[PDB]
């Protein structure tokens, strides 16, 4: 059923090379079902 | 230090390794490096 969405905490990696500068962070189905989030959607990142 | 990014899917050989790839700007922006872990959440 429905669950809200929750943070997640993810280990950084590297960006591919075609990425670079346009501000994206690439996160899979997984993460993003955790987040409440789709392809296109907003998040912000922090520091633990 | 909270930066804001915008989801994009992930390459098939990283679905289900709990990563986020960020490039350098971004990075340095969070004062983060490669394996660092980072909290992540919805705006």
């Amino acid at each position: 059923g429905p669950m809200p969405g929750k943070s997640v905490v993810a280990r950084v990696a590297e960006a591919y090379p075609e990425d670079v500068g346009k501000r994206i962070v690439r996160m899979d189905k997984y993460e993003r079902a955790k987040l409440g989030v789709s392809v296109g959607d907003y998040v912000e990142v922090k520091k633990v």
